[PDB]
């Protein structure tokens, strides 16, 4: 509810049956080896009765689903055991723009100001053989069943926590069909299921929608983790963006755990730039004075774990504490200008990754103003700018020391799976 929002792609069998084909050709390849997850982040969370913003343009569709929400810390759950780590299930609706592709991350689709309603939590043994229900202006619309799901409840639960750890309160959405219907302003929406309260929400064209939602502030790190895939030109049309559950992040001098049996995992020196302000259509030139000021990250990688959808996943990108940052934000007006300052990256005192901020294809500005024009943006979210080349394996023992110019130094050491048990 105000816990992280995961969710799963490419759970409903409708969704894999029609896929199947595209699944073997480029980019592709092949059909998924692992599930597909991705997050709802902050913005997108509204309660009952509050409105689904509607971008003008621009298709929306529906996402009736139901979303289990965990009542204790996950870390590794045992699939049998999952129902002792649920407190309950509750209604929800992944509205999105079309899913037109599985590839790349769907952010614009997905992480838009009040995509997703969710309901209250019930306290049932389980969504076996539930059909879930959409009305729109009080008409049916659409049904489905969850047993038509890939993996239930359970085994998304321990295939997530295998390497994301769930705080009480966090949420996984269990998965949408194919088919689904679509919505417009002055619509109303409607979830509804045996044994839960309809969940409600009028869909609003977003011109009309007042201030946005607003958060309390808590001592960085805390806001929506926005990461860049490219971004240095070094050797898109548009950037490539992801998102980072923050059970990822670690702070200073803190160990990151190398999986038993992998061939690569690598470290990512990046500037990170933090939002002070509530930002929304805002332009290039006023990007900035909604910046509080830079910090540092480690953007880890196991690279054996890459697959093409939703890339880079969260199996790479979201692992407990492979995210390294700095607790220190340096103001803005102690940087006179973000894209002209190093980056370096050391291992054990060897230098192994240098670049400049003089590099960034899309500059900070640029993002700022690309994302707040899709979603709010909020005091806390964070923007880890990408990185330069330069990248290589590091290993249980090793020291890893990433640094910006004028903005910070941060210090690792890799661990083993034994060492950190
Ligand atoms: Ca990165």
């Amino acid at each position: 509810m105000k816990g992280t929002i995961f969710a799963v792609a490419l759970n409903h069998r409708s969704q894999l049956d029609a896929w199947q084909e595209a699944f073997q050709q480029s980019p592709y390849k092949a059909p998924p080896k692992t599930a597909v997850w991705f997050i709802k982040p902050r913005n997108t969370v509204i309660g009952c009765g509050e409105p689904i913003p509607f971008p003008q343009g621009e298709k929306v569709l529906s996402g009736a689903t139901v979303a289990l929400i965990v009542g204790k810390t996950a870390t590794k759950v045992r699939e049998e055991d999952a129902a002792e780590y649920i407190a309950g299930y509750a209604l929800a609706n992944d509205v999105s723009l079309p899913e037109e592709s599985f590839y790349r991350p769907a952010i614009k689709a997905k992480c838009r100001d009040g995509f997703c309603p969710i309901g209250e939590t019930v306290a049932l043994s389980n969504v076996d053989n539930l059909t879930i229900y959409t009305e729109i202006n009080g008409r049916p619309a659409d049904h489905w069943n969850t047993a038509d799901l890939q993996r239930n409840a359970a085994q998304l639960l321990s295939a997530l926590s295998e390497f994301a750890t769930l705080n009480p309160g966090d949420a996984i959405l269990l998965g949408t069909p194919q088919a689904r219907v679509e919505i417009q302003p002055g619509d109303r929406v409607r979830v509804l299921a045996e044994g839960f309260p309809p969940l409600e929400n009028p869909v609003v064209d977003e011109r009309e929608v007042t201030t946005r939602k607003s958060f309390p502030t808590l001592p960085h790190p805390h806001g929506t983790l926005f990461a860049l895939g490219l971004n240095y030109a070094d050797h898109p049309e548009e950037p490539l963006v992801f998102l980072k559950a923050p059970n990822t992040l670690t702070g200073d001098n803190q160990t990151s755990v190398r999986p038993n049996n992998i061939e690569y995992m690598h470290y990512e020196a990046e500037l990170v730039v933090v939002i002070g302000k509530q930002a929304r259509n805002v332009s290039e030139a006023d990007a900035m004075d909604y910046v509080a000021g830079y910090t540092v990250c480690n953007d880890y990688a196991i690279r054996d774990y890459l697959e093409n959808y939703y890339r880079p996943n969260l199996r790479v990108k979201s692992r407990d504490g492979l995210t390294p940052m700095l607790s220190t934000i340096v103001p803005k007006e102690a940087i006179p200008d973000p894209h002209n300052l190093t980056l370096r990256t050391f291992v054990n005192g060897e230098l192994r990754q240098q670049g400049t901020t003089a590099d960034l294809i899309f500059s900070v500005p640029f993002l700022i103003a690309y994302l707040s024009e899709f979603m709010t943006l909020n005091p806390g979210d964070m923007i880890a700018t990408g990185t330069p080349k330069g990248l290589s394996d590091v290993v249980p023992g090793d020291e890893v020391v990433v640094e910006v110019e004028g903005v910070g130094r941060l210090v690792n050491r890799i661990v083993s799976e034994e060492t950190a048990k």
